[PDB]
């Protein structure tokens, strides 16, 4: 396959010392979990149990993410990235790293976010709200990208919104990775619906632009009221769902531009598809959220070619954000 | 001790929401320092390293104050105050808040001021320039006081003057605090020479008037060409230097009015001193900067009783500023 590199923040990690990006050598100091009293279960993830808790030293509400010890490399990577981004705009704040004395189970302590339900937000979100929150996500992404980090799991469940306070936080940095130009990465990242064409075709030399595809999927789902927007039933079917909207023409142009070898399992399912017009998705139920600005912006995010997608900083200058 | 409150802007913070003054709960969003290239060291403070820098996105000169991390409460307090005062007249502008990706050291980014040397300014200032710059400082103080903030470190080193452009900025908001009536504050603030009598006698219920005393010290040092004007060698000696000018009689009236208890360490050093006439500091080298209006104005700033000092807004109406 043809090599590729990010169009922005290409060499930010190459120009930094090993200690910034080498998480395998990073020393993690695990505090005592006795300083935290667990209150109630908030959620349950892939390899974690999330609780609301009270810091008994200052009477402050926190969130404790108890981790199921999978590769220690993965835990170290999540801690290092959270420490590098600590304080960044709309990035969840890692407040502490603790271990329970008896269980020895790792636990990450975060600032508490009073999260508004996805279904509840879906019904009450106006055109202005979508522009406002989309801008807040772009701040978090331009920041973590400037810090040489790819989130690689952008989706509505990894975006905490406290609608009352108009507070947004990008969470779940468990799949995040340091961008090194020319590096070949694992393509089994992101959630199915938000996976970029680059991951589905097994093109390993991807970058920050992966996050811009996932963000495009979120925007299309919100303005068109169709969640998820690309509803694959598996990873191969996921590419077919995309192909049914952006066509097999641009798809073959993309695979030819980067000299990508398609898996044989794609022959009997891919077929031939024309490129759709973003206007067909407009209906009576979503017309109040759609605008020529929103369609032009979406068109510039949902592109097969990862190099042709808007960067987070370019996306922030788009006329769609005149608010 | 007898309670005291400011005569101006007394309740401005009590009538505001907690968001304005609760700095401990304020959320700080730390940008990326990669947008700034450091050029040279400009100064080094008690807990900061100050650099001239270039914003590489617009090729603009800025100042980057690298903070030696003391209590994070103090950094949060300085950021919140700078954000509340951002845009105010003659207040340094906080342009950005950033952290170095590797070091994770907090840094504040300010507008650049091309500061004229204290010694160079001291040699070239005329009666007019002093009245002019004194007025510019009063705008910054009346403004921050109206915003419920006490600077608490007013001195010539915290006042940037670009004499070529007649540009003045009040900097270093690291000791600044929100005024809450009846609150007892830490008296270990301001620089020795500029400490008001209220701090030296350990009277904790002070206000904005502290800033007016420090401004009076700056005015006396400029018009009389004696820097510092009250040259203490320690905090107790600092009160003795003041008493040698204002006299011990008004000092005892001040502590009696507020029922303050003097520290026993003041007994063998304070002595007895008469109040000196301000005209006694006039000499051949400073008479071109002295006038009856300047002496009357100074007399109304350099008062033991913090309540009897002119407020910044009253100070602006004084005949000393007829020229401006
Ligand atoms: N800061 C937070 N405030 C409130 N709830 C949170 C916070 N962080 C995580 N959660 C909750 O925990 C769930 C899972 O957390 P997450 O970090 O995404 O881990 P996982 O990768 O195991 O799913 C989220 O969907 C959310 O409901
Ligand atoms: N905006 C500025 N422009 C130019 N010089 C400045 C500016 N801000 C600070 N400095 C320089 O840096 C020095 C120290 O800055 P300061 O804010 O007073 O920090 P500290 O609280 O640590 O003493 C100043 O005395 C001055 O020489
Ligand atoms: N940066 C050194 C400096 C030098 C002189 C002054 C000054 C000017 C006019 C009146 C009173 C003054 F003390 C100031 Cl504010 C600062
Ligand atoms: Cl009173
Ligand atoms: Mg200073
Ligand atoms: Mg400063």
């Amino acid at each position: 396959p043809v090599p590729s590199r990010a169009r922005v923040y290409t060499d930010v990690n190459t120009h930094r010392p090993s200690e910034y990006w080498d998480y395998e050598s990073h020393v993690v100091e695990w505090g005592n979990q006795d300083d935290y009293q667990l209150v109630r279960k908030l959620g349950r993830g892939k390899y974690s149990e999330v609780f609301e808790a009270i810091n008994i030293t200052n009477n402050e509400k926190v969130v404790v993410k108890i981790l199921k010890p999978v590769k220690k490399k993965k835990i170290k990577r999540e801690i290092k990235i959270l420490e590098n981004l600590r304080g960044g705009p709309n990035i969840i704040t890692l407040a502490d790293i603790v271990k329970d004395p008896v269980s020895r189970t790792p636990a990450l302590v975060f600032e508490h976010v009073n999260n508004t339900d996805f279904k509840q937000l879906y019904q009450t979100l106006t055109d202005y709200d979508i522009r406002f929150y989309m801008y807040e996500i772009l701040k978090a992404l331009d920041y973590c990208h400037s810090m040489g980090i790819m989130h690689r799991d952008v989706k509505p469940h990894n975006v905490m919104i406290d609608h009352e306070h108009r507070k947004l936080r990008l969470i779940d940095w468990g799949l995040a990775e340091f961008y090194h130009p020319g590096q070949e990465y694992n393509v089994r990242v992101a959630s199915r619906y938000f996976k970029g064409p680059e991951l589905l075709v097994d093109y390993q030399m991807y970058d920050y632009s992966l996050d811009m595809w996932s963000l495009g999927c979120m925007l299309a789902s919100m303005i068109f009221r169709k969640e998820p927007f690309f509803h694959g039933h598996d990873n191969y079917d996921q590419l077919v769902r995309i192909a049914k909207v952006l066509g097999t023409e641009d798809l073959y142009d993309y695979i030819d531009k980067y000299n990508i070898e398609l898996d044989p399992r794609f022959n009997d399912i891919l077929g031939r598809h024309s490129r759709k017009r973003w206007e067909r998705f407009v209906h009576s139920e979503n017309q109040h959220l759609v605008s020529p600005e929103a369609l032009d912006f979406l068109d510039k995010l949902l592109r097969y070619d990862h190099q042709s997608r808007l960067t987070a900083r370019e996306a922030m200058e788009h006329p769609y954000f005149y608010t």
